[PDB]
């Protein structure tokens, strides 16, 4: 039972692994599988680095014309939807709840203020996220708190305040 | 000028928004599926809503082949929280065309969002409320709107401060 797979960097593969519950062990929180899966890898994974010395994930997404959200979002006007960088910050907080062995199902439970600036186009080459976690709690609830921003080709253009994840070992009745 | 304006739309109308084709050129758009999170627009009101200033009721039937269903997270299907607040962003963007409004949609952001419950394959239904605040006519036009989500008559998220702004040109967004 004893964790597995903890690293400071996770490829693609590896990230696949989480939504299948593998890659750390069983019953650890999960990535979502394509097609919600919104990173490629992730390059940096700490516990005492970021803003708030409590944790910092650097994680990119490569931008390709085939990604399906831009056919349908919208015809004739291709963009990514806000709300998926917006899922991609909420699915790091999840990651780094597991990868400091937190157990359980994980759930986003909000967002203080999200404000988008800028926009994502087939043409970009990178979208990038850095996630700056705030503190984690296991007092009674598995919760993660976190300020987040998302890049794309080095231009900020999302900032994300208080996002919040929760880990449940029990989601029945969520 | 604007053709199909009436307080009710049907997915086939929803569809037609996100060609471009409801309201007709330079209306913003709906996104297309895989991306649309509803079904049906119930009730378009200009007028009522908590604020009098607007007010959008819409629905999204629940089955459990839905696509997201399988890859989030595979063993534990829950529709994408992210998803129902796009949903809420479209409407609002939707409202927004609804009363003449031209230019393409972008979200633009959100106050406090809380997630208190979750939306399962076995559900039968989700309600998207929408109470607008403020509809600023400039050169960008900006709506500001509460939102709340309902799965099966459980209140399960709730957005203050919703914005989307409809662009003349997005080349330089």
């Amino acid at each position: 039972n004893a964790m597995q797979n903890k690293r400071d960097s996770y490829n693609r593969e590896d990230l696949l692994a989480s939504s299948q519950g593998e890659l750390f062990g069983e019953g650890y929180p999960q990535l979502p599988a394509p097609n919600m899966l919104m990173m490629d890898r992730i390059t940096k994974m700490s516990e005492t680095e970021g803003e708030f010395g409590k944790g910092l994930i650097l994680a990119e997404l490569d931008i390709t014309p085939d990604l399906w959200f831009f056919d349908c979002h919208f015809p004739g006007d291709p963009v990514m939807p806000g709300c998926l960088g917006l899922d991609a910050m909420w699915q790091l907080v999840g990651f780094f709840l597991g990868w400091v062995g937190g157990k359980g199902k994980g759930r986003a439970l909000g967002v203080g203020e999200v404000k988008f600036t800028g926009q994502i186009l087939p043409t970009a080459k990178k979208v990038t996220y850095e996630i700056n976690m705030k503190r984690v709690v296991n007092r009674k609830l598995v919760m993660g708190l976190a300020d987040g921003r998302v890049l794309v080709d080095g231009k900020e253009i999302y900032v994300a305040k208080d996002l919040k994840v929760g880990l449940f070992q029990d989601t029945s009745a969520f």
